[PDB]
């Protein structure tokens, strides 16, 4: 039996078997491995709907929720193919003050975050690092971290 969220599907390219999360929106060839509070870091990418439209990198955030989701979108592809680490692309272009922090949020329990951000935080192992999680603020990467 798979942890919460997990399923198994047929890669369409190869007929590999792969494993994804509905919560967490994370995809990988290998098969996968509730505690009070965790500890995460994210990467979020605002668009033109994000509850506010605007960050610490861009006065007004004008690109739209399918450029965002290609920008997230190649941001993982670098993360898992070790040409950055999450820390790096964090800092650099996270539309969240976080990204001083490398991403860094801290600890928290279920009851705080947005709710599709909460369910794919606790879902997570730690270690772990979501796909894109959509919620009111944007697109997020998460990665727990405790
Ligand atoms: O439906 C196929 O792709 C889906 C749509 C799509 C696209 O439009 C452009 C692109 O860059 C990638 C892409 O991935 C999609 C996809 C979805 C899957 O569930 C999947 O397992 C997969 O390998 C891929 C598909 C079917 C095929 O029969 C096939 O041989 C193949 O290589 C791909
Ligand atoms: O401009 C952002 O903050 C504002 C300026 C600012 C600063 O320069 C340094 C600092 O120590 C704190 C700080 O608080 C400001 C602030 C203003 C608000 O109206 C607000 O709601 C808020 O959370 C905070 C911002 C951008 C962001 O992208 C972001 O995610 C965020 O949480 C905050």
């Amino acid at each position: 039996k798979l942890p919460p969220g997990w399923e198994k599907a047929m890669s369409r390219s190869s007929g590999r078997v792969y494993y994804f999360n509905h919560i967490t929106n994370a995809s990988q060839w290998e098969r996968p491995s509730e505690p009070a509070r965790v500890r995460c870091s994210h990467l979020l990418v605002k668009h033109s709907q994000s509850r506010r439209p605007s960050s610490w990198r861009q006065e007004k955030i004008t690109r739209t929720k399918e450029e965002a989701l290609e920008l997230i979108n190649g941001y993982i592809q670098k993360i898992k193919s070790g040409e950055e680490d999450f820390e790096s692309l964090a800092s650099q272009f996270s539309d969240c003050s976080s990204a001083k922090a490398r991403g860094d949020l801290g600890a928290f329990s279920r009851g705080q975050m947005q709710k599709p951000f909460e369910d794919a935080s606790f879902a997570l192992r730690t270690g772990e690092m979501s796909g894109p999680v959509f919620t009111d603020s944007g697109i997020h990467i998460i990665l727990r971290t405790e």
